[PDB]
């Protein structure tokens, strides 16, 4: 069991961006910018910084060229600069390795703390970030499949109850979960910002990052992503969907980037910000928890997930 | 080969209605009225007459109580009363069994001809029909999954080239087809009213009726049918979809009625009314002809189709 | 009264394209291509040929540089090459000036007849046209406000009853009209292709062209055109809408090009192809005939309409 | 001018419900339930309690029969039971009249504090509420115009800067405002829950309630409300829209209930939960601040607003 620290938890606002290592930067740019339409805040021959339509911070996704495709960091923004010090004290009390950089790990982020969390994931906590043009009314740039916000991460770990306790002490609130008759948690969705989730834990060999997710404004935007991929003759990169998830009630689509990192695009959220928001518990034997309409099962969705890196940049051993 | 008659073909306007035999009239009414929202023109203890949101003729679907679920008649409306006489002469020259009723076979239809066509299908041709209130602006009745028009039938027959020639002689124009390397037709979509099709021929044991199709105004209406079925806990009746078909470019959904009759709901059409409308030919080995996005294959869609009846009510032998 | 010729009417398929004279080709190209997204079939320093997303004939709109902006031709495609000879005989019997060009008046069109019709409008009838790539499944090109088909023209003329008879003799069928209590027609919508209309006659000084109309697949496409114009700071070119018309039941938007030519973009049509389609008559005093939702009246929509040219290229006197 | 109390402010979660006095309960029920589709949590001969599709607290709207239509209370939910005590101490310090009921003022709410606030408005603060079935996946009940969440109130007051300082002290954060060249605030939108706003202050004679607003999932839901009102021949109750507001970027509609209370239905929000969310300041001369598309001005929207009641149930004098 991971103990609850005496030190106070940092006040986490929301998931904010992911840094993914990619192997061929130009092929990754073709996918994220030309196919998906994300906006380039900054790029060079080593990295591409991308943001969604409604974002004002510098980026939601950093693509970094490297040797092995993997998640390098899943970042959460905290409420105040002092919260980065709180995160540092917190994870040092849990006995985790931490690295602090007053001027950031990537461009457009200031004082930041990266840690190898108890579950083996590279989390980053930061407050300072370069504000850029919020594109929410730039309808002259709006694409038929526009990604409007980054919403959440989904993590694969072997012991979900152990991880759930740790995230709950960190302040995440479970909105939905999947349990058996004994009441054991098999998967949990948890939030800070008032939507179904900022991250989710699902059981399996780990640490691995199952996906990063963006939303669209409407369902037709998701359908357009599928239609565009079929016209580009890359429909084999659509993994699962479109469908409706029972858990989260999202209309979803999962596609695969050039290094096989899985990106979820979905639409339809509901408000979870009240402190007594009713947790929805789904039975592990209820098929509708996975697909409200009964869509056939896609096996790779249960077997494949991205490697994650430690603070030296090496792949974390998968347990 | 089915020879081209010397007698002129009747001028067919469009597919107009289907008469389906159902085994439990109340369970069938629950599906077509309470779940799908079709409008009741007339009903009694033996039949239910239903129409779509934009129809003005009496009905698009007649549900008739009977012991063996089957297609009883696929009806096409013709341009003038005289075309019913043309249809009769035409089919008599082809040597087919015909039955003429000056007052119709079903309520709301006048002078009508039913025939056992060369492929074993019970086609009806009629001009006279009772006009009813066109509900196209009755937004106070509009449901979130509203079926707005009946569009086509899809037939399963063993020799598609044979049937294609016969329907082309009858005046249908092929808009899209599926061919092998040698140029042989494996399936064809054919129209009279200016959309992709009024009927289609696909290969398989037959005669059998694969489905009858209705359209919605937009894609979200089809998604709402799926969501409503999930909330009613009848998602097991969603057979295939939603997806995008390559052939016809339709956004589709296939569901099953209580007698397993397959109903397609789709949206998005294109104009095919010019005489030199470009026929689109898909190769028999191109998967995108089936699913533009790559959705997995649903086996029952290729094995199951409805029985059809002859003019005496007996099931037509499936060759 | 315009007499019905003894000569047979040409069999008209549908409205097919308009040739608009524009004063600044560059500004016009920016509006039609960069803002509205129409596709270029051909262009040079004097003309731009544009087509909609689902079109296969060479174009739906020809922009021709000229000194005075005006409609140069409203073109209808006929069923066969011989219908062009029929059209020539028909209009000569009516005593109208005609001009025949075996090789066409504009690129992409073959043998064509242009006439100064009985109401003073420049109609063109043609069959031959260069086919081009039908872009209906080119989702990699699809814009959030995509215009998918050309649908109709709308003409302003002083005596609607006089013109309505002439168009009925030509084969157009009235689907909807506006009448007073005496039964007198004030405006009428008429079709050949099976939608609400290919052209409409409204009362006013004429001949003038009120607008040319394109459709989108769904309502959100029209809202996006308005949003994009707002982002480009050209919202002052949105003249009327979005709204719902009572007559035609269309969800509409009217915008103004650089020369003030009015373009309608709408969605939602219904089928009118049966010969006894029920004509919908709206009373002159029913305000919902104009706006189903009661949207405020825009005066310019009732006072402004485009000039039209005679066969010498000079503006027709407006009566 | 309104001092910042020494007492800590109650932690406000979000606007949660409004209690409106109506003169004819049956006519009001027809509008809110039969026309708009809100869900009944409880009703009797004197009151109707209604909730939106995704709500889990007892209600979002209470209609209470009375002699003079007016706002009886605008209620905000607080984070903990102790926050109701904080609210009482805070308003006592401000010198405002307050009334505390340990068992609530309306059914379904527990301990609650109502106050006549400094701007003359009847605010309620509560934590305890009866949870009910959250209907967010009840697609069997989903209407084509479904109202999914309660989002905000909009208040009219004579001195917006004075009210803005009081609300900022209470913890609301301004996301957008309208200012003149001197920097003086004319209108402000402010939030607690992370959307553009929970309430807004606009300048005019007051106190009056301009409107209460609900959202829909997508734009087509708002279009359907207009369409249904046109079919029910109550289009004259559509006051303004549909349109796109520059301030808030919302796709909006304003309609009037039987007592002329204004209801806004809109869709599209963006995230404002970060503490340094960029405030968007619109200039008082920028017409796009009101309508992004340039929709004409509707005079009544600037002159009419609902009366509000004091704690004795009598109308507050309007300054």
């Amino acid at each position: 069991e991971i103990p609850k620290p005496v030190a106070p938890a940092p006040d986490i606002l929301r998931c904010a961006y992911a840094e993914l290592v990619v192997t061929d930067l130009a092929k990754s740019r073709n996918f994220y910018v030309d196919v998906l339409g994300l906006h380039v805040s900054y790029e060079d021959e080593n990295q591409i910084y991308l943001r969604s339509f409604e974002e004002f911070i510098h980026h939601n996704l950093v693509l970094t060229k490297g040797p092995v495709a993997a998640l390098k960091a899943m970042a959460f923004r905290v409420r105040t600069p002092e919260d980065v010090d709180k995160a540092e004290a917190y994870y040092q009390e849990l006995g985790c390795r931490t690295e602090r950089r007053k001027d950031g790990f990537v461009k457009g982020i200031g004082d930041a703390l990266r840690v190898e969390d108890p579950l083996g994931f590279p989390y980053e906590f930061f407050f300072e970030t370069t504000h850029v043009e919020r594109l929410h009314m730039r309808y002259d740039l709006y694409s038929a499949g526009e990604l409007v916000r980054l919403d959440h991460f989904n993590q694969v770990t072997p012991d979900v109850p152990r991880g759930r306790k740790y995230l709950e002490d960190l302040g995440f609130r479970v909105t939905e979960d999947i349990q058996d008759d004994e009441g054991t948690t098999y998967a949990a969705w948890m939030h800070r910002k008032g939507t179904v989730h900022d991250t989710a834990l699902t059981g399996g060999n780990g640490p691995r990052l199952h996906h990063v997710a963006f939303s669209t404004h409407e369902k037709h935007n998701i359908i357009q992503i599928c239609d565009k991929m079929g016209a580009l003759r890359i429909s084999d990169r659509i993994e699962r969907g479109p469908g409706r998830h029972g858990v989260s009630n999202a209309f979803y689509l999962y596609i695969l980037d050039p290094d096989n990192h899985r990106i979820e695009i979905y639409t339809q959220d509901y408000y979870t910000g009240d402190p007594d928001n009713p947790t929805i518990t789904w039975n592990v034997h209820d098929n509708q928890r996975r697909d409200w309409w009964g869509n056939p099962v896609v096996p790779s969705w249960y077997t494949e997930a991205s490697k994650v890196l430690d603070l030296d940049g090496n792949v974390q051993e998968i347990i």
